[PDB]
């Protein structure tokens, strides 16, 4: 309801609650393959900036799985944008990078974890994230751990639910 902050108008077209479909491919070298099932709400109160949880599940038994939350802020007037996150795993991260028409790119520059974190650790994380020709967003995560260098771990587009 509240109206829209102008700093976040480069990112309108991510505003919405969406839910994985298909499920969402998750991969990696060390791992078989995977689909799981995501949804996404991506919403604001006025202030400049989004606010978001990402929360996915295990497709067959829809129990819990990854679960993330944060904000995704812009440098006003400009196509700048810088997002941060906590993750379940006990993870937290700031990733920035910019906007251009349809397609957010941003990337790792710090990341910090809990004491106790299951290995492997991620050391780098980018994100893709656009809204695509049909009005689906996508978001494609890269990641390198300790041992991996970076590679695909995760591709997802979800269809708008609200
Ligand atoms: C940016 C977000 C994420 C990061 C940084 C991350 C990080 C990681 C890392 C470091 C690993 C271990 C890699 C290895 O074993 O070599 C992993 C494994 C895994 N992740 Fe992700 N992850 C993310 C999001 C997700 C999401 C959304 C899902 C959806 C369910 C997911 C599901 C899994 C699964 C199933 C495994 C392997 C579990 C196993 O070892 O059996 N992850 N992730």
């Amino acid at each position: 309801p509240p109206k829209m902050n102008p700093v976040v108008e480069p990112l309108s077209w991510m505003l919405g609650t969406w839910l994985s479909d298909p499920p969402g491919a998750g991969t990696y070298p060390t791992l078989q393959p995977f689909q799981y099932l995501e949804e996404v709400h991506i919403s604001h109160v006025g202030q400049p900036m989004l606010n978001f949880s990402f929360n996915s599940f295990h497709p067959d038994t829809r129990k819990p799985m990854h679960r993330e939350c944060g904000f995704i802020r812009l440098k006003p007037d400009t196509n700048k944008v810088a997002f941060v996150s906590a993750q379940n795993t006990g993870v937290v991260e700031v990733e920035e990078g910019e906007v251009n028409g349809q397609e957010l790119c941003i990337a790792s520059h710090s990341i910090a974890r809990i004491s106790f974190a299951k290995e492997p650790h991620v050391e780098q994380i980018t994100r893709k994230f656009r809204l695509n020709s049909e009005g689906k967003l996508e978001q494609t995560v890269s990641m390198a751990t300790t041992t991996q260098p970076m590679t695909q771990h995760l591709h997802v587009t979800y269809k708008k639910v609200t």
